[PDB]
């Protein structure tokens, strides 16, 4: 009987970062309720200027992180404001039934619906967009994210001990498709239905003009790299809803890592990469161990360093010289 | 001794079906006998009526699913009738040696030949054509087909108590690459061999130009749609011959999951979408909880909806509200 | 108090051969003390006569496998020949900080450094050069290798019991991306700076032109095919330091496999092909059942058959009829 739950309304942060939560459930199963406003809007991806038109959860790309426990249940108010031109719905692979979702929500501009499922299976999964014959051009133009549904008891290491995290951050990994014109320049569209037949081509293409990470090349970097001290225990979740990705960081490891993103599995130990599929979330487990720069990339190193898929960690706090030293200095 | 032991023929049925057989062995060790005919056939791939010339087993795309269980013997005749124009052979991932097979069962047109193996380790295979010189033309014209090897007391889970699946299906998944002229049009040619060198070509983009299910856009859809019941098991057996893929059930899970098909190594739980490596077969336990249309993709959603990596699962049953519910219907 | 613990100097081997280690430690931690110098040099990478200009450590292509075991320092000594032409650096996955040495080990022409670091996760782990805004150019022109942290108690299977190989191969994958005119003939270049747009370009197709194991189309077979004998206990380290593959042994399995390389995790066992991710080393334990002939591939046909990624076992010993045979001969 769901009406004698608790009820518990979220209010979503912009990614990287994520709502405030609880790893233990301090309460029973409860009814979690969130609201997702989807925006239509122009973004721009990279240094030279290259706009599309995205399709936004809550104006970002990815959309926001949601987060409870197994067997709470989620209740979500979608809204396509009358400003937006196209249909758009919600699947999410945490839940079960009409094709997760996405049968019984989908709105045209000017409507709403809320949705409501059971969280019935830990771990983090993948939610996108999937409306009727426009699946891949909508999940490709930034119409994903995902959900991490925790075990009442928080997270296992392999031995069944407990892990806690002191930081949680979300990386979204996009791949975009630009068209592209004869000599090889990016078209731009006044409105997202022009785009339309070229954008399929572009897709057929199976290769993407960039990859990136919150929705932009370099968006993880300088004023907006991530955080983190020595000593401090770090969950990185990634997702990446159409296409394969290998994330390593450059410099640690992954010390427990569920790549296929299931907290029901044991981790994998002392990762140095990973391979999330395509379709799919998941998650990394890091104690730093030593201060400075970090890079945090896709590990097809075109697809980090040429295509966008790379960011930054600083961390600060106190250098080990047993962990790693310059003997001598490069010299001549 | 293998005089001494039962000989048992079974009759191959066409994909996505699968012969019937025994979860739990209820004879001690068998020599199975198999019969192929090989096939090359003209073959429509996709709504636009574009054809190629497959090469196939038992004239289907994939090749029929073989059940035995392990330590069991194998003994497979294989046909090449005189109206083909090809060498061909086969290579099991099941077998120990000679290339699979591969180097003793090289038939021309018009002849046979009859090879027996041991299936020493459990799980399902691929098997594949791969004549000298000319491997990926074959395997990538259709020339592929998994065989299962059930340990002899069944499935376990993670904990080892027995998994018994109420239905079985096998998806055969195909990357096709078609030669286009200039402006990107596919090619038709008369015969195989005449392809033979704008194959070459086209298979070195790396980039198929359709990705199919059961030999072509739709196969698994409508009056062929897969079909379960609320509360049945199912298990899925997919395979991919030349290429990665990443399975997911729209609107259910992977609940079991052996990603890369191999029964003596526990399986992953809970799955949102898994890899299945190309040159693998793969299997998947779920249990339907929902009624309704399912749908089936390789997670790459390019790949799914635009070059045809989708099928439907048709389910009949009760509605649980409990697991996901419209709370308020999409309104203005 | 690094200062009283052993050194040893190591002198490297040319892969796929591997320098001579013990399994299970016969001494305490040490200092394990190693020297690499930097050569750029011109290399043939297939049969037609293509030419790049490579860049390497100690060589080849792909550098040398060091071997140490867990909680040994590995101290390296990088020299970088005024005769080279680009800076260079190197970045271990092993390694904890520093971009994994990468920030500490920038060495111009002329110079050399010594770098120390503590080796504390068991595993095999790629290393490779990633010089600041030209990362993956100097990857994918061939800087890339492997180190194997051997646990000191050496392997264990899935049990905790010894697994001992009796022969260990490094087989190294590169991703090449050769520059084409406008027709698809191969550029050539008269020096490394001569190619780097054209390299940037190339490389964002993200489509390789060759994919070849130890440098070059052909070169693990005839007389360099890799050798052992019918009962010999193989482990074969795999790495791939950009782009995802797909190893199978042809008439063979990977009898226990570390797919993501690191040994606290217990093996797949059985595999037919697994999955090392780009950024990754791999390793696979077999022991040879069946004497002759076997292919070792990327399991991408096209990726081995067309574009390189192919060597040849010969194993020799006594065939076992018992595991597979021809019952009738191929005839008409
Ligand atoms: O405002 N662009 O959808
Ligand atoms: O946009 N309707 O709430
Ligand atoms: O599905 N693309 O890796
Ligand atoms: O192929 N996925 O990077
Ligand atoms: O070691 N990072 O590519
Ligand atoms: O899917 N569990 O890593
Ligand atoms: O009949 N086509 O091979
Ligand atoms: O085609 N010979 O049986
Ligand atoms: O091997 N192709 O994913
Ligand atoms: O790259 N395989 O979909
Ligand atoms: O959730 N299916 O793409
Ligand atoms: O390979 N076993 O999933
Ligand atoms: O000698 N070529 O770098
Ligand atoms: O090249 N300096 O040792
Ligand atoms: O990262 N390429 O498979
Ligand atoms: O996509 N890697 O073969
Ligand atoms: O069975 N080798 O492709
Ligand atoms: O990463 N261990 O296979
Ligand atoms: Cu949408
Ligand atoms: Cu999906
Ligand atoms: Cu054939
Ligand atoms: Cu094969
Ligand atoms: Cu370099
Ligand atoms: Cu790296």
């Amino acid at each position: 009987d769901i009406s004698t739950l608790p009820r518990v309304k979220v209010d979503l942060v912009k990614p990287p970062f994520v709502h405030a939560h609880d790893q233990v459930a301090k309460t029973g199963p409860r009814v979690v309720e969130f609201t997702m406003t989807i925006e239509e809007k122009k973004l721009v991806i990279d240094r030279e200027g290259t706009e599309i038109h995205a399709m936004t959860f809550n104006g970002s790309v990815p959309g926001p992180l949601m987060v409870v426990h197994e067997n709470d249940y989620v209740e979500l108010r979608l809204i396509n404001p009358d400003t937006n031109t196209l249909l758009h719905n919600i699947d999410f692979h945490a839940a079960t039934g009409a094709l997760g979702g996405g049968a019984l929500t989908q709105v045209n501009p000017g409507e709403e619906t809320t949705l409501r499922f059971k969280a019935t299976k830990p771990g983090v999964f993948v939610y996108h967009c999937a409306p009727e014959g426009m699946v891949p051009w909508h999940v490709t133009s930034g119409m994903n994210g995902a959900i991490m549904v925790l075990p009442r008891d928080g997270l296992k290491d392999e031995k069944g001990q407990p892990l806690t995290y002191d930081k949680i951050y979300y990386v979204g990994e996009q791949d975009f498709y630009v068209p592209k014109d004869e000599a090889g320049n990016y078209k731009k569209y006044e409105t997202p239905g022009e785009a339309y037949e070229d954008a399929v081509k572009a897709m057929r293409t199976l290769t993407p003009t960039h990859i990136v990470f919150n929705g932009a090349v370099g968006a993880l970097t300088g004023d907006h790299a991530l955080t983190a001290a020595v000593g401090e225990r770090v969950l990185v979740v990634h997702s990446q809803a159409n296409r394969d990705t290998r994330p390593h960081l450059i410099g640690g490891h992954g010390d427990y890592v569920w790549a296929t993103g299931k907290f029901r599995n044991p981790p994998d130990l002392d990762q140095e990469t990973w391979l999330i599929p395509g379709g799919t979330a998941g998650a990394a487990f890091y104690t730093f161990r030593q201060p400075g720069v970090y890079a945090y990339v896709n590990h097809n190193l075109i697809e980090a360093f040429e295509l966008g898929a790379a960011g930054h960690f600083k961390v600060t706090g106190e250098w080990n010289d047993d962990l790693m030293t310059s003997v001598v200095k490069p010299a001549s």
